[PDB]
């Protein structure tokens, strides 16, 4: 089956608009990739902060922010999560999402800033909404029936031993609230011609989870043949950037090759799990392997590769503008 929107190729002159990175930016994106690196565990003070400050930007940008919070039990007794929905546009019908948790995982062997995880999906998140603004809010006057939404999941690390109970709190209690949710097309803002809309789940028209992103040289490869469509896109786009000479190597003639034109058998726990359960479209942006760092101590600032990170950030800004064609 054909993917739903008619996916309009990049114009040359927008790829290399997209692709370019200044040093302005380089700047921006450490300076918002900062408030990230600290430990954010479930229930800490830095988590509220973090939260809060996710809030504060998106709200800065004038979008639609709301925040998901509830109780939950935990192998650690109750404790409080809360998710961050920010919409560009509320009454637009579907919703281009993009998505990373911003929780950290309580260490038992100390102290824990998941730098990968997903401390730099975090900032990319916001490095997005803040670098395309202008152009975001052009397209937001379109009355076009599609925005870009993004969604910073609570509580998706375990406690303890990982379980189905003790996993991805925030994106299973979002997608079940959500699922609830009933509307209809005729209560929304230009939905496609052939859309089925019973409840908020089904406005999600794609979920684009970042995770484990910023170590170097990560290998992505398309897990769910109902996105291949979205995917083979990134492929394309990792392919243009270099050609225009966009992407950063460490020697002249080199190429990036994150995104595989291939597909892996692999099953990956993440906050995607609960929205595939209800057929909503995933495309997975993780690392196989994990970074070496994964769950260590070591998954910290200084094992970033900010090269590798500037490029990913290329890729993005540029498949953000082809899909809401900005």
């Amino acid at each position: 089956l054909k993917w739903p929107r008619d996916l309009r190729p990049l114009a040359h002159h927008d790829l290399l608009y997209m692709g370019q990175i200044s040093e302005e930016d380089r700047g921006d994106f450490n300076a918002t990739l900062r408030n990230f690196l600290v430990p954010r565990v479930v229930g800490s003070q830095k988590h509220r902060e973090v939260r809060e400050f996710i809030v504060r930007s998106l709200k800065d940008l004038d979008w639609d922010v709301e925040e998901d919070c509830f109780d939950g039990q935990t192998p650690h007794g109750i404790k409080p999560f809360c998710n961050v929905i920010a919409t560009l546009n509320p009454s637009a019908c579907h919703r281009l999402v993009l998505a990373c948790h911003y929780d950290s995982l309580l260490h038992k062997e100390g102290t824990f800033i998941g730098a990968t995880d997903s401390a730099v999906p975090c900032a990319q998140l916001l490095y997005l909404a803040r670098s395309l603004n202008g152009k975001l809010q052009n397209q937001k006057t379109r009355g076009d029936g599609l925005t870009l939404q993004l969604v910073f999941f609570d509580g998706e690390e375990a406690f303890e031993r990982w379980s189905s109970h003790d996993s991805l709190y925030g994106s299973r209690h979002l997608a079940q609230k959500w699922h609830e949710d009933r509307t209809s097309a005729e209560r929304l803002e230009s939905c496609l011609e052939r859309s089925e809309i019973a409840n908020q789940i089904d406005r999600m028209e794609v979920m684009v989870l970042l995770d484990l992103l910023g170590a170097e040289n990560p290998r992505f490869y398309s897990y769910f043949g109902e996105t291949q469509p979205v995917y083979r896109r990134l492929v394309n786009i990792e392919s243009r950037l270099n050609d225009a000479g966009l992407m950063e190597l460490p020697r002249r003639r080199r190429r990036t090759n994150y995104f595989s034109n291939s597909s892996t058998v692999g099953f990956i726990e993440d906050d995607h799990i609960p929205f595939l359960k209800r057929s909503v479209p995933i495309v997975h942006i993780i690392p196989s392997p994990f970074p070496d760092v994964w769950h260590t101590l070591d998954d910290n600032e200084q094992n970033l590769h900010h090269p590798t990170i500037s490029n990913l950030n290329k890729i993005f800004k540029a498949f953000v503008s082809e899909y809401l064609q900005l």
